[PDB]
RNA sequence: CUCCCCGAAAGCUAUUUAGGUAGCGCCUCGUGAAUUCAUCUCCGGGGGUAGAGCACUGUUUCGGCAAGGGGGUCAUCCCGA
């Protein structure tokens, strides 16, 4: 119950369990169980040392947790310093993606702020 | 009424005490006991004043160095220069 890193719970399916590793949705986590040739609804608990170590191999095949947490973090980096329109949206808050701001845009600006 | 000898104090402590009083200090008279007491010289002592000084406690002026702080020029998301 140690991947990536990280622990993953040991109650829950394998599928669903696998998708607690930053990287790791559920599409990935069906292609690994696959390549490994683990069914989903097996619970983690329930599995060999011997399988867990076949897991880890492929996780390792896909940038995840840190390294992906550093990827995104030098994507945005990039964009900032640049001074590109996009990156100025990154510095002021904003919405990036073209989205109104007259009104909603709370998710980016947060819980509202009076005058 | 007279003569002879010595000769103060106006301090301390306490007091419904403060211009009163009490004990002590200072005056007098008497008795007793030590080279007892004083001056000077030499010897043994502690000292924290005068003066001086500025390590300490504070205060003070000038210069040097400078953490830092502030005021600005950009930068500004974080940086920062
Ligand atoms: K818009
Ligand atoms: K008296
Ligand atoms: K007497
Ligand atoms: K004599
Ligand atoms: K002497
Ligand atoms: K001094
Ligand atoms: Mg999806
Ligand atoms: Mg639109
Ligand atoms: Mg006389
Ligand atoms: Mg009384
Ligand atoms: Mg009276
Ligand atoms: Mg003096």
């Amino acid at each position: 119950a140690r991947i990536a890193g990280i622990n993953i719970p040991d109650h829950k399916h394998a599928v669903i369990a696998l998708t607690s590793i930053y990287g790791v949705g559920k599409t990935r986590s069906k292609a690994i169980l696959a390549a490994a040739g683990i069914a989903e609804d097996v619970k983690i608990s329930e599995l060999s040392e011997g399988q867990i170590d076949t897991l880890r191999d492929e996780v390792a095949k896909f940038v995840v947790e840190g390294d992906l947490r550093r990827e995104i973090s030098m994507s945005i980096k990039r964009l900032m310093d640049l001074g590109c329109y996009r990156g100025l949206r990154h510095r002021r808050g904003l919405p990036v993606r073209g989205q109104r701001t007259k009104t909603n845009a709370r998710t980016r600006k947060g819980p509202r702020k009076p005058i």
